[PDB]
């Protein structure tokens, strides 16, 4: 059925002898109630209200008629016959009715019934899942309906685990009905011990009846005495063993704390240690398993175990993503290396380690992760990003990264969350922290250790620093790339930049410097120079950007400055300038003493006319004049033939001159917006163009010849 | 079974009383049956009619046989026989009877018994369903049969309730059966007790039978009497048991108010606050279900939340609207971007913010739309329309849009329909608003936050002006399209586009101008003006507009102007110009005058005929003269060659020039509604004519020969 394991020896035991108590019972009954007589006979001589028991033999006149002497047998019956050997049979049968009472309660008992029931159903569920197997084999595929059949195990198992351990009523039921069955016992033996020599088969009555019969005593025959007595032998020795038995229940219930589990069989055994004991009311349970059979208590106790949670995870993770799936999801960035980016990911899967391909690793919102030694499989991994991502190491997969890591982003809210072991890493490049390093007014100890890493060559701090660190400062020595993203905070230098001479990138993007650090002209050394969203008014310091030899990025987009200075004649090996999302009204002409200038852009800017001077610069190669105020295209800009990409958007531009048939390295021209009402007749005497290199509206694309559309719809086809 | 759990403690106590008082009625009913034998004995001495009772002891003689006493005891046994004692069993049966019917009534009841039936089954499909699992798990991937079930028992749950709360039935007959029951306990235990004395081993008959025996009086024994006693005790004793049960039942029904449940509990501890109360006949059962099980009322509560089912529709929806469903449903919108509309959708689907490649989103009439942080998944997303719909956004996905959003579109008709977050988009570059701003005797303080948007370009409020907002006026010195439609509504100016400096389209459609605004003078800057459906009579202020140098795109269609001032000729910077839907009787030469016109149409007015001047504008694309009375047409106008479209409708010609042969460049001609005859033969010699271009009617298009009209469907394939 589905109780019986719920039931220990002892119980079956005392329910046999219950039912052997029953059969006692009934038998009694039917006896007593078919006859139960007692054959009395009056005596003539009396000896103290007692019978004296002093040519052929004659029998002995009573002249008694048959209806006064079954007076007689009923009144001496009724008076004189001992209350134990009349309803010996009715004790009998209501002591076992009130043993299978109260062995029967707690499973009749809603309140202990419905309790009782959700842990056999949940036990035999647990027991016959194929997980648990597979957990007691290992002590590699699973179906996704196996799988999600174990999990909605595990959960519910934990729900229900949770739900019981406040209960403690099972146990106090069971505690105070086998209480009750012992002290029933103990009250039935002493007074079925005193009162069995009571019944006898010659019993003498004096009923005190004259006036009906004429003799006052009677020796009276009880015939169910013998075996009366036989069977209330019997039903005390049944007694005897039943409270031998329920005194064993009370030694067994109160020699271990039942309330506490042990559960540690399995885990000194199996090494499964993550279980912890249950509490009350649930340690009964397992307790009656163990009495029953330990296995079914052993296979339970895998949904317990958070490795085994753990480890159904992973195996979920490993069916949902298969390598053929996931090399799907494999992506290339802007450096145009492998990327795989695991976004509200539950972990990290372990088919994602049988990559050896992978170069780039992306690791965003997943839960405390820890990365398996698996990882020592890859080769080509380079790039590793944490974003809001807690990852644990272990000991060979630390060193596999100390000795094969190129790259690490990460981002953090809380420095808590940042891993410990990152300073372990002495051969990584570039670092990427995007969090909020400012902590409780701290000389920012968290990343003090920067200094660990020896080939660090590129930083990316964006977390809001009021002021460079004493550890960046020291770290710059040997740095060749700083990039600090101060998101529009004020950001004080004083003098801390000349300790770094050999930094080659200072971008500075929303340092909201508002002034050129004076320490910037001490390196030298620097080549790219970015200022965007610094608040910067005067940009006369170029007058000290002479002595850098090496100049040649400087970009100072996005930015809210007047009159480009003059003294950018000082420089000359210019060979990217931005100036974008500006207000400039001017251009000088000097500018163009850096003939050296490639990506010159000048784009969103309060712009008025193109210097003529600009074919002075035959080496430039892309000019983007987007969203400006230029009213025509002067000449000379067409005297480059070096140019490639030339953006003249959103801008009033009434005509266009038709030399643009002299350069042919004109790649894309972008003049959507602008005010032109007709084209000239040689844009396509240009050999390389294609319909992504012409930007303009439709509406005036067909004023000019068709056989130039044609020509450039020839040339489209691939 | 099934119905255990619709049995609580004390119905199940109950029910093994009764079948405990059972046991006893049938014992009682066989010992009374089998020998309920009275032996009585004739007592010669009588006193006031009671027997008296006052060498060896002999034997009595009555002279009696057998017959004799078997005649007395049946009659002392009919008639001087206390009632109680012989129908002491008969009664407990019935009483047994009557109380298992009264038990078992509701059961049995086929009105109540198929409701309690609906319900235990509805309450079993609940319970087990891995819905509840999922929704208790949380107080990813659901199989769509597991989804549809779900589906299908939500909507069977609330017709359930939509049936059971009008019943009040189930309730009315348990708390008369409990009544019945405690009432029957008091009467029974009442006379029970009253008569239990009445039966006795001694009793006395008088019966009056003197011709037959001889003897008045009689001394009789009743053998049973004190097996009788003792079974009514122990009656007695479980019918106070039974009336104590039923006493409790009866308290507990009679200070909670069943018909109402409370079922705050679980909405307070799991968020699942929006769980209404049941009515009668339905807090009932979950009362009952309580006594039996809280478990089984917490799994089914989930059907009776808002929250499961609004999740349950999102996760249908999920698995509904797939992923390749949502990127086939992809359209291209006016803009040529890619473009996705959801039109009455309970929810926005997660695979939605799977399209990487989405741009567009429109939203309209989604209830309680909730953008999660997965549209920060979303990059190519730049415009969000919001059509009668309330969005919440959270801290992540808001960050995201105020980075990378450049549209807003919102429909709404109350102020507070609105999003509340608007103003934290900061790079916003387009808004549309079409609702009613006009408030309660405000300033229109709801959009005065349009200050906090610096880099918005297009605002496109529509909500009937009276007033321009001050608001709109201090913003508008660095807006670049303002297009106001107020439906007909009056808007009045008062030096409020004075403000704005460098506005360029002024759209002011449906504003109800009546007059050309004196304030529209000092926008210079202008190129697009717009003022159509605005009620205009005198449009004489073109003096005015001599300023505008960039003004090109000047729109004054739909609109009733006399004529035509002088003053056009003073401009000459005209490309777009539009004074269809007029009543003007003729066109000054001096509007010729103005070389660069391009796209000029006078559609549907009360002209004449054409000067020859308009054969000046060699530089004009577009010219419709539809509807227009225009008897013929100046060959000096076909002289022109970079014509792109002429709309010729509704118009009285008779006849088509032929020199319209000399046209190359004419894309399209129309000819639809006039009463023309003959098609000039060198129509057909064109290099750019397909049959789309030229429509008109079909019986006049095969007035011209057919040699042309072959070539032309040959080429009109591709």
């Amino acid at each position: 059925p589905a109780y019986r394991i719920l039931k220990p020896w002892w119980d079956v035991f005392t329910d046999y002898i219950s039912i052997v108590m029953l059969m006692i019972a009934v038998f009694g009954g039917t006896l007593q109630v078919t006859q139960d007589k007692m054959i009395c006979l009056p005596c003539k001589w009396v000896t103290k209200d007692s019978c004296n028991d002093s040519t052929g033999p004659t029998g002995i006149k009573y002249d008694l008629d048959r209806h006064q002497y079954n007076y007689v047998d009923a009144v001496c019956y009724e008076n004189r016959l001992h209350w134990f050997a009349k309803y010996f049979p009715y004790l009998v049968l209501l002591h076992t009715l009130i043993f299978l009472a109260c062995s029967n309660f707690w499973f009749k008992f809603p309140r202990t019934s419905s309790k009782l029931e959700h842990f056999v159903s949940i036990l035999l569920k647990c027991f016959d899942s194929p997980w648990t197997t597979r957990a007691l084999s290992e002590t590699g595929v699973l179906d996704k309906k196996e799988g999600e059949q174990a999990k909605a195990l595990f959960e519910k198992v934990k729900k229900f685990r949770t739900h019981v351990e406040e209960g403690d009523i099972v146990y106090r039921l069971y505690m105070r009905q086998t209480i009750i069955k012992v002290i029933k016992f103990a009250l039935i033996i002493c007074y079925t011990v005193y009162y069995v020599h009571n019944i006898k088969f010659d019993v003498d009555c004096t009923v005190d009846i004259e006036s009906l019969t004429g003799y006052r005593t009677y020796r009276c025959a009880h015939p169910l005495a013998t075996l009366f007595k036989i069977l209330a032998s019997f039903y005390i020795s049944l007694v005897i063993f039943y409270g031998l038995i329920c005194m064993y229940t009370l030694w067994w219930m109160l020699r271990r704390s039942l309330k506490k589990y042990s559960f540690e069989s399995i885990r000194e055994e199996s090494s499964y240690s993550d279980i912890p004991d249950v509490k009350n009311d649930f340690a009964f349970m397992l307790h009656l398993i163990d009495q029953y059979d330990p296995l079914y208590s052993k296979r339970f106790a895998v949904f317990l175990s958070e490795v085994s949670e753990n480890k159904l995870r992973q195996l979920n993770l490993n069916n949902e993503w298969t390598l053929d799936k996931l090399r799907q999801r494999l992506t290339k960035n802007a450096q145009d290396k492998l990327e795989l980016h695991l976004f509200m990911l539950s972990g990290i899967p372990d088919t994602v380690f049988d990559l050896v391909e992978l170069e780039v690793l992306k690791l965003e919102l997943i839960p405390d992760v820890t990365i398996p030694p698996s990882i020592a499989q890859l080769t080509g991994l380079k790039e590793l990003w944490l974003y809001h991502t807690a990852a644990k190491i272990e000991a060979p997969a630390l060193a596999f990264l100390r000795e094969n890591l190129r790259a690490l982003h990460i981002k953090f809210t809380d420095i808590k969350e940042i891993p410990l072991w990152i300073y372990s890493l002495k051969t990584l490049e570039e670092l990427h922290l995007t969090g909020n390093l400012s902590a409780e007014n701290n000389r920012y100890i968290v990343i003090d250790g920067l200094r660990e890493l020896k080939r660090l060559k590129v930083l990316r701090l964006k977390s809001n620093l009021s002021k460079l660190p004493q550890v960046v400062t020291d770290v710059g020595v040997h740095l060749q790339k700083l990039s600090i993203n101060n998101e529009g905070t004020k950001l004080i230098v004083l003098n801390s930049l000349k300790k770094m001479v050999n930094l080659t990138e200072l971008e500075l993007i929303r340092c909201d410097l508002e002034r050129i650090p004076h320490s910037i002209f001490s390196l030298h050394n620097l080549q790219e120079i970015d200022l965007k969203d610094n608040n910067l008014k005067t940009i006369e310091e170029i007058i000290s950007f002479q002595h850098l030899h090496r100049l040649t990025c400087l970009k100072l987009w996005y930015n809210h400055i007047a009159y480009i200075p003059i003294q950018i004649g000082n420089l000359t090996n210019l060979e990217r300038l931005y100036l974008n999302r500006n207000k400039i009204e001017k251009i000088p002409t000097q500018l163009f003493y850096c003939r050296k200038l490639r990506y010159l852009d000048l784009s969103h800017n309060n712009l008025t006319f193109l210097p003529a001077d600009i074919g002075l610069l035959q080496n430039l190669q892309n000019l983007a004049v987007t969203a400006n105020r230029i009213e025509a295209l002067p000449p000379e800009l067409f005297q480059c033939r070096k140019l490639r990409a030339l953006h003249l958007g959103n801008n009033v531009l009434q005509s266009l001159p038709s030399r643009v048939g002299e350069l042919t390295n004109l790649t894309q021209i972008e003049l959507r917006g602008n005010r032109l009402e007709c084209l000239p007749v040689e844009l396509g005497e240009c050999p390389l163009l294609k319909r992504s290199g012409l930007v303009v509206e439709e509406d005036l694309f067909s004023t000019l010849p068709p056989e130039v559309k044609e020509r450039l719809w020839r040339a489209d086809k691939e």
